[PDB]
Order: C-alpha cells, then structure tokens, then sequence
C-alpha cells in the first residue's frame, strides 16, 4: 500500500520561496505515489495542499493523507479541530487547520 515519503531534501527551492514570502515558517514536501503534497506550519494555521498532475485526487487518498499529518505533523492540543476548511477543486485539494498561536 501507499505510503507517505518525506522528500523535502530534493524540494529546496520551493521549501525556501515559501518560507522566504509567505507567513509558512515550516514547509514540508512528500509524496504519496504520484499524489504531490506541501505540508506547511505559520501563526494561526497549518495548510496541506494536495494535487496530482495527472489524475483527480481519491477521496481515500485524502483520508489516509489527512491522517497521517493529523497523527504525525501536527500538534491537536492547538488546532481548532472544529474549524478545518477543505477546498476541493479539479486536481487540487486544500485543508487549512487554524490554530489558537
Ligand atoms: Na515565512
Ligand atoms: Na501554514
């Protein structure tokens, strides 16, 4: 089965033009077979966006994503769990997470 693979090393142009102009003062990027994520951290929100150049994105691929980052990258305690925004457009997803810091 599918795994996420972590592969911000191989993406340091991208890490660094977030991190540089935007808010993000954590930007990672993983694979998920040929399914693209950026996983980012600022004040007041996380964001994962999701995306896949040749196929619209599963919505169990979403799950288990969704997950994975809830379970491993992101920190509950702060996040308004009641507050997640999910934004489903042709080959993109975008989940924003607000945060009490
Ligand atoms: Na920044
Ligand atoms: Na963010």
């Amino acid at each position: 089965a599918m795994k996420l693979i972590n592969t911000t090393w191989t993406h340091q142009e991208l890490v660094n033009n977030q991190l540089d102009n935007t808010d993000a003062f954590l930007v990672e990027t993983y694979s998920a077979g040929n399914t693209d994520v950026v996983f980012t951290q600022a004040p007041k929100h996380y964001e994962l966006l999701i995306s896949n150049k040749h196929r619209a994105v599963k919505d169990n691929e979403l799950e288990v994503i969704r997950e994975f980052f809830l379970k491993r990258k992101i920190d509950k305690d702060i996040v308004l769990m009641d507050k997640l925004r999910t934004v489903h457009t042709d080959k993109l997803i975008e989940i924003s997470f607000p945060t009490t810091v």
